[PDB]
């Protein structure tokens, strides 16, 4: 597993990407590690945004579907060609794997300028694969064409501009995680669902039904950046956060994710900002845990100047990027379960820690589930 370790690299806000090559002869292409979607994509003709991209000509292994695809994504869209072709992870398992591929012809705000990843690899499950689920999705044609066992680790760290980390492909590598791991349930396998029973904001529970924590669902998604709330549970976050730092002021378009906040290098006031405690079910009866994240988490930074990275969502809770960072957090698909523990790169406030906790008892977690 050394061999994968550290082989994310990305731009803050943009991603997190790892290399790996498509064809015969190989042709190496940056792709953004996304939990969130389950399609493997790649840009495929020419685009502004794009330094590189598939050329299928060129392989000798490449074979097409007669298959057209499109995906909508809450950020952007791209519409292309169903085809298989073999892939690699050049710093991943030593496989060569016979995949789907969409190629990218068209697109809709889905590129970033900038971003040097030329396409997407989808690890959640073929139930939300596009055109439908019988696309099989890259990591089920992995683990059933090799022996890697049926699960993945995500690292995901901050700075320390630029932004790094690990996807640790078929098992769990002991060095980048501190403590103990905490399991959640995966409720059910399309997204990577779990479900979120109570919510502290500096250690006082919002106090809501835990059903609106779950409005629609909550998932785990490294495809996105932001904490993303439904309506009502955002509003009550909010609410608690201004007021916890109303020795400030901001404009709330500042809240609104809109503008930056900026404070001369070195003076952010981390202290007026409160810990976000999120309780998960665990895995015995009435048995949970918490993560709690700093706000060096939900304060992405980009003087120094920071975007708010909490915001809102009517498609239920999504668990971004800028939770999953400093957690190492275990997709095991074998079992069932997302793994949360302490990362090696987690961060760093002089005086709060982010901490994944346990035991916790909690009622009646399965009304929180939302049907
Ligand atoms: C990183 C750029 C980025 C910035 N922001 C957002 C962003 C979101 C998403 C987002 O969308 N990510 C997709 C994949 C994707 C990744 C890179 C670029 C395009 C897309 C993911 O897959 C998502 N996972 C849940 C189900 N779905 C819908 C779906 C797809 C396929 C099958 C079923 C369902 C997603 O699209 C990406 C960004 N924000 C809104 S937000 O965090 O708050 C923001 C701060 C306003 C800005």
């Amino acid at each position: 597993f050394v061999e994968m370790v550290d082989n994310l690299r990305g731009k803050s806000g943009q991603g997190y990407y790892v290399e790996m090559t498509v064809g015969s002869p190989p042709q190496t292409l940056n792709i953004l590690v996304d939990t969130g979607s389950s399609n493997f994509a790649v840009g495929a003709a020419p685009h502004p945004f794009l330094h590189r991209y598939y050329q299928r000509q060129l392989s000798s292994t490449y074979r097409d579907l007669r298959k057209g695809v499109y995906v909508p994504y809450t950020q952007g869209k791209w519409e292309g060609e169903l085809g298989t072709d073999l892939v690699s992870i050049p710093h991943g398992p030593n496989v060569t794997v016979r995949a789907n591929i969409a190629a990218i012809t068209e697109s809709d705000k889905f590129f970033i300028n900038g971003s040097n990843w030329e396409g997407i690899l989808g690890l959640a499950y073929a139930e939300i694969a596009r055109p439908d689920d019988s696309l099989e999705p890259f990591f089920d044609s992995l683990v059933k064409q090799t022996h890697v066992p049926n699960l993945f680790s995500l690292q995901l760290c901050g700075a320390g501009a630029s932004v790094g980390g690990s996807m640790i492909i078929g098992g769990i590598d002991h060095s980048l995680y501190t403590g103990s791991l905490w399991y959640t349930p995966i409720r059910r396998e399309w997204y990577y669902e779990v479900i979120i029973v109570r919510v502290e904001i500096n250690g006082q529970d919002l106090k809501m039904d835990c059903k609106e924590y779950n409005y629609d669902k909550s998932i785990v998604d490294s495809g996105t950046t932001n904490l993303r709330l439904p309506k009502k549970v955002f509003e009550a976050a909010v609410k608690s956060i201004k007021a916890a730092s109303s020795t400030e002021k901001f404009p709330d378009g500042f809240w609104l994710g809109e503008q930056l906040v900026c404070w001369q290098a070195g003076t952010t006031p981390w202290n007026i900002f409160p810990v976000i405690s999120l309780y998960l079910m665990g895995e015995v009866t009435n048995q949970s845990f918490r993560i709690t994240i700093l706000p060096q988490q939900y304060l992405r930074p980009v003087d120094d100047c920071y975007k708010f990275a909490i915001s809102q969502s009517s498609t239920g809770t999504v668990m971004g990027a800028v939770i999953m960072e400093g957690f190492y957090v275990v997709f095991d698909r074998a079992r069932k379960r997302i793994g949360f523990a302490v990362s090696a790169c987690h961060v760093h406030d002089e005086f709060r820690t982010a901490a994944v906790e346990g035991p916790f008892v909690t009622l009646d977690m399965e009304d929180c589930g939302y049907n």
